[PDB]
């Protein structure tokens, strides 16, 4: 029962899923500590259209959203990854990669089109993500289109 094992946020989880973002977030200097805020904006907006954590011992060590995204303001089935948060003081054990590849499962198994990104310039090509946006299509290459992110990230 030590395990880490991941699975869908439940409305309990919203308080600590934000206080382990906000600690992520914290230290990083272009952020205005708006993840958090961001996170709940989208479950409010009923935009939270996957939300997993990863736990421990009862305790979330990890957390990450997605959401649609527009493309030249239609719905086409794309959707974006982000914030994705591991406490501090368990980040460089795959715990994000994990996260986000259970992510990614999840949404092409429900039918989504693909999943873009804004993030680490190398990074996120692990799990498919080719080169601002990054992109990994599930089927045919991204439409072309302005891409917005749901109005919860301003
Ligand atoms: C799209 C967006 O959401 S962008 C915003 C991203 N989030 C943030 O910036 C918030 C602050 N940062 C975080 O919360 C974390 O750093 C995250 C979420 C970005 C990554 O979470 P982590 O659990 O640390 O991810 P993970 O462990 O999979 O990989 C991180 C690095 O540790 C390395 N690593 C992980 N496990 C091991 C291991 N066992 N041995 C060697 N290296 C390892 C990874 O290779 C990676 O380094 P690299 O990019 O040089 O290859």
């Amino acid at each position: 029962h030590h395990h880490m094992h991941i699975r869908k946020e439940r409305p309990q989880d919203a308080a600590e899923i934000r206080q382990v973002t906000e600690a992520a977030f914290r230290p990083v200097a272009y952020s205005n500590q708006k993840e958090g805020e961001i996170v709940d904006a989208l479950r409010a907006a009923k935009a939270l259209t996957l939300s997993l954590v990863a736990e421990e011992d009862g305790q979330v060590l990890g957390h990450i959203a997605f959401s649609p995204v527009l493309i030249g303001g239609a719905e086409k089935g794309w959707y974006g990854l982000g914030p994705v948060s591991v406490l501090p003081a368990r980040q460089g054990e795959g715990i994000g990669g994990k996260l986000i590849r259970e992510g990614l499962a999840q949404l092409r198994g429900a039918g989504a089109r693909g999943c873009v990104l804004l993030g680490d310039l190398g990074y996120y090509r692990r799990f498919g993500f080719k080169a601002y946006f990054q992109c990994l299509a599930f089927g045919p290459d991204m439409p072309q289109g302005d891409v917005a992110y749901h109005a919860a990230f301003d």
